[PDB]
């Protein structure tokens, strides 16, 4: 689309450029409209990529999220982990809203949605840290006092990766994922 | 493929053993936020009734507005009458609140004059009317009227939205009483003490 | 200077001794009407929770949809799993409903084919899935699939809105169960009988 | 406005033409947007008129509504009667909506809003009759079976007169009505 | 990656040796179509000037409206005056046209009464005023006024848009004359014969 | 409307308060939407006022505009003067636009619309001065270099008075003005 | 998207179903908004398909359009043929507009855009025939008198195929087409 | 009851003996302003043709863009071809301009890289392509590409709108040439010198 007019050519790395450009395109679309839904076809460059997990998820520790939460059958762990990711995706999008939630600056561990979704997976809390919720309280997790606003680029990057990971996990539950062994790439 | 988990609901602390209260407070913020998005936002009965029908104490429902005093001290004659007198005041007080949230505030938003004819006949017709203006930010009292502090450039959006919501809720309550359709059989008595 | 008295609330009969039920039914119509105004209308948790949190019997909450059967007969393994399996089906069933309310219906709206890959893996994955399609109007069964009667030019808007609302409510319920935030501690058990 | 370009001249009846034209203008504005609010200045030709009550309210039996419900002080009767009129105005506007209420065809006497507002005044039920709710049941009042739609001109006329009467009653409670003895014109 | 080739421009026949005329006629249809899309559409000077600045004969520019007669027969006194008198009439005649294109026509759109005070003082103040109404469809003459044929359910959209456009163009012309900014030095004379 | 909730009461000056409040209301409506049209009924408090010309036009020297340009019959002078006012009203409204004309800072005497409309009346140039075009060049008239923006309240006040004066002059041409001798009030 | 919920499964023909479903999806999107632009990623199922030309273009005689107009180098013929297709695409879209061009019923051979674009390629006229312009005049080509409206499904099918063919021809000029020898598939 | 007198037309100096030029310049500003209001604004043939059909010299029509050089220096082979090659470049150059007017600029708007694949194949395919980027503000040349000055926080809206308009006009011209519908019989030759 647009970002493609500005990203540097990458001779001999055409598949990686295509990835990097798409990522940036969708990051910008989230910043323009945080409530926006993306189609499978819009995500395709990011889903079909042969690139390794370490290079597709730059912020999000996807390896530790799946490996540390593969309890029982894939059908079990997968449902739990995508319920957490769904909630996490909302935390990210909400931070890019033109009118953020009044109490956007803090998440509380005792919060009823949080306690049973995000906090049901190891690595969940870390993801909020990636959004900017970097300060520890006994009560929960918060943005630094002096930070007046979210880093919208950081938020969009993480939000995109969260939604991407969830999408991947959904196509596996469907038995519909492009990469033939995408679970084995994530689990080992 | 999304979970049903609200929006403000994600940030408000848990309140174990107080789930109806928490649900009320979260619904309350969403309506306050909606007024901040659009100062002219109208709310339907179905959006307000779940807030009004909760069994909570009055002190739990009305955090800024002193609803007890507004009802009790103006309970002159029959409810058929003073509820209308009060509704009229509350109605005008809501406009004062919404106007402060408007993208283009009234030129003269900084002050309210006691000899203003609408104010005189509606809001100043009831005890507590001035206090509500105070809650919006009209805290500096001249003999001429009430005004915002000279130094303060803007109203406090959150505070104003809050007070405006509560003004609106209570007027809804009085209005349901007038229609004998308030969901709580004892709603008036609770307001009188 | 208006009274707070709803809209559909003005036409529904009184129900003395059944005020919570009546309030639920009125809130239910408004959401159904909203889907008819806009087939893509999203509803917030605060709009749906007051419908879900009522103590009413299941037969009082679900007038068209057979929610008991949908939950009970597909309760295979652990709720963590079959609630997701059911949610996935309900989600797709909601799209079928909304699509029938769309100002431009899918070209092929008149029929659903059993070998359709989305249908096969989602809706046909659960008992009761076909019955729901039947409720939308897909009442004529070929061996190929289900379809609307040849003679019938349009879907029944009210019926479709109704069923789509209920499909949506139940999926909200399952979703609140998955999040351990359903307002009723016994909500699952009620659905299982 | 617009209707003024079409209404016939009325030599020697300039004040009555002005009334008739305004009425029609506002009737049309209700038909275009049934949820629309009118300002005191928009209603002025209809409020300031010296014309007699019989000629300002053509459908609405305003005389019988005020005279039959003047219980106690004006402050009392006036509040009750304007609460009824407020509800009646909603019944009218709702019938001119682009998506009418599902059960628009019938009003039920046991309806909780109806029972304590409209049915609190003698003449209340008649007003619904003027909207088209002409068929009697023990249960309530209904549009004839064969009538597929409201008469939008009849509905707008009555809706306007209802709102006009209520507005008048409001300016008296305010002690703000243009005609010096508008209550005496209505009560005798 | 699209070619710049207009829209109505794709359907109008070629006119070799008459390219400026054809371009005028195509621009004319687009503005007529725009009035049909939105009866309140305002047009800027830049949209109208290219139509007015063409060297075409008057009979080539005004296909329905008899602009010659409107200017010539009402040329009483000085242009400073009668151009205003004419503009006032044309202005009202444009409202009559636009109103017939409105999604909700004036209740009384079917007839115009000669004793109507606006009509009397504006449109009936000039020769040709009635003829223009005739062009819109008010073809049946009573002694009371002019009206559409009883049988005819709707105005002719295309005809009305056409006439309304021309009424508008000419009033633009008179207005440019009043401002000494008409692009043609001889524009008045052309209208007088 | 809204401004009425804030303007001070004026015991014994009810007709002047009504004027002052309406003026302010319409000034604000111009600032919200500079392209907005006003109805005769919206202008009525400002047209029907018995208040003297000196108190109805506070910025605009209406006396000098009409008296100095009454050439020939009223029909003549009136048409010329309302053509000037129409153009002047555009200069005012344009300054309250959310995207002002690129060259809003300067008006040029040789400008073709200006030369034959505004500059056809004595007092025309002064009106632009009232909008903020206070600096003299041989070429035209300009806003001071250091002034980054129009005084939107000054602009709205003058714009309103311009439109009001033009409206008055239009109702006289119509023989339709509320005050029986409004021309004599303006001309002497 | 939506149409995918209704199209019949096609065991052993997954690549053809994917094509057929996408086609129908985009046909519907054209019918909803005839002025709408499609992205390369939206067209991908239709561009990347290994399916034969005869099965990708069902109405549009793509074979005869390219083979009969390969004059000179590909760079030449390709530019000419995509200029024709661009114009043809407008004729199709215009027929699906909510307010069709006034003279939509007829195309004239002497029309200046037509004469030098569409009529510059053999097969051009046939494409209009596919839109419904089936009746021959010496003057041009027209819809049958009795046909009150376009067949919006026929129009959308042809419009889509036109835009698809043009898109293909554009990616060849770019040297960017997915199929390695897409010109050889079209030319022989 | 308004006069037809434009908007930008009220501020531009008079130009006696140069009325067609002045009218062109005023129409030009309005389209530039329209791009500033909405960076995605599409313009119809009828809005652009009156600018293109004027007899003015090329130096009078193209104030920023060096249209002569763009056409002349890339006139390789036949117009059927190089006009397409040029149109493709101009098309991409217009996106670069509009993107700088967007309410949310591309994250990487500050720089254009010469090895960028779209740039390489389209804009860098023609002499003058880089100069146009320079006109938008990409004035600092690295070996990597072109970029805005580090210090400059925003593009120059007016300049960018101007250049983008001209890029658009010329591409319209080339497009009319390709369709043999340019209003001036000699339009190509004028561009070649």
């Amino acid at each position: 689309g647009r970002e493609n007019l500005y990203f540097q050519g990458m001779p001999g790395e055409e598949e990686e450029r295509a990835f990097l450009v798409a990522r940036e395109e969708l990051a910008s679309a989230l910043r323009r409209d945080s409530g926006q839904a993306f189609s499978l076809e819009q995500l395709r460059p990011l889903l079909a990529s042969s690139l390794p997990l370490a290079a597709r998820y730059l912020q999000l520790d996807a390896a530790r999220l799946v490996r540390c939460n593969a309890h029982g059958e894939p059908r079990n762990y997968l449902n739990t982990l995508s319920t957490a990711l769904n909630i996490l995706e909302k935390y990210g999008r909400n931070l890019l809203s033109p009118q953020r939630p009044r109490y956007w600056r803090g998440v509380k561990f005792n919060n009823p949605v949080f306690r049973s979704t995000v906090d049901a997976v190891q690595g969940g809390r870390d993801v909020l840290r990636l959004y900017g919720y970097t300060e520890e309280q006994p009560d929960g997790l918060s943005f630094p006092e002096g930070q007046e606003e979210p880093d919208e680029h950081q938020v969009a990057t993480v939000t995109l990766e969260v939604l991407l990971l969830r999408t991947e996990l959904s196509l596996l539950l469907q038995n519909t994922h492009p990469r033939q062994q995408a679970l084995e790439q994530l689990l080992e």
